[PDB]
């Protein structure tokens, strides 16, 4: 898969485990269409999301939802949600990978870009 | 004031200056109202965005324009933007720092929220 | 003062607040000589360690004593400390800010150099 | 293996490659051992330092050559190195992977800590 998803928890040391990621893409009309979905497993990963096919050119959006993740802990966190947009594929196709490491009232994220 | 935006670059280690800054209150329909903006200054600070008066409780969202201070420095960027989105919530202390720390496949950003 | 230290609570979303913070020197055996220390202060601020006169180029390392600050909340911590590691430089700009941000088991740690 | 450091540059938002890797273990004196060294390879990670065995309890100290390299890549960074320390194994055997991740003035480090 061209896109992945790794969500680590700074408190506790760990994968954030079944954590819920939204894609979108934005359309010609400048909206944001629904593009994927899922959660993250017991290894704070979320594969499969997309295909070499599907994953064209694009402003994207990585929408993580760090508010429910920290809520079902305990935690009333800062943050609705941790949001990443970038462009994807303009110079061709990339794998990406979108590393988040989440506190309750900060969040840090990184890219890893590759070349297939 | 209520809400204060600081911004670093960790490329340079500096505070990253004249960064453009945008704030948004949810609105009913679940759209996004401009509200405030303003660039960094030359101590990567933005203060003055709103006041205790028109700082009510909401759903607000900072977006910090990473992408056009990277471009400024010649450095090819990864985000469009550094997204920053929150509920304002009168319980609690309720000035807002949001420290961002910029760099260009990465950026961390982090609520220092007191009295 | 040539050297600030603040640290930030990624966990409450406030200054870090009594940490100890330790400063050396690389001597010419290699060792580090205890230089300045304190502890932070209601804003995560620590002011006053050196001198223009005697922050002279060197190595210098400050140690933050994130472990005690994570017992004093009752929150297990990963790190005995954070330890900043770096080479003080004349021609450059030369006042430094240690910025440290904590979570148990994690820290981030940048350098705002200015002037 | 329990003890891997993978580690990332911010900058390019790649792997960071052939970074000077060197761990240490707290002696009964106070002194720091050297434990065990490598470099990591291009997917950024290091893995193979110890073995189950070797690895008991202790406060180990893992050294990451930042400063080298960022040089290499006509860079003068800020710190001189990533330094991380901490007790392992003190409620049994664990796997640690330290993760770090690097910008000239800047580096956060993150430990995933799990149960074998
Ligand atoms: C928020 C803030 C306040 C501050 O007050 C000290 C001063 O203005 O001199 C000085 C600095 C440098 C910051 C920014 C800062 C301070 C600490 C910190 O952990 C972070 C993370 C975003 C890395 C940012
Ligand atoms: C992106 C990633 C890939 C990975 O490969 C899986 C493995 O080898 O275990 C393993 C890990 C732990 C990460 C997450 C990671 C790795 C490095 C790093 O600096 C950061 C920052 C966002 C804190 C995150």
């Amino acid at each position: 898969c061209p896109l992945m998803v790794k969500v680590l928890d700074a408190v506790r040391g760990s994968p954030a485990i079944n954590v819920a990621v939204h894609v979108f893409r934005k359309a010609a009309d400048d909206t944001w269409e629904p593009f994927a979905s899922g959660k993250t497993s017991e290894s704070g990963e979320l594969h499969g999301l997309t295909t070499e096919e599907e994953f064209v050119e694009g402003i994207y959006k990585v929408e993580i939802d760090t508010k429910s993740y920290w809520k079902a802990l305990g935690i009333s966190p800062f943050h609705e949600h941790a949001e990443v947009v970038f462009t994807a594929n303009d110079s061709g196709p990339r794998r990406y990978t979108i590393a988040a490491l989440l506190s309750p009232y900060s969040y840090s994220t990184t890219a890893v870009v590759t070349n297939p």
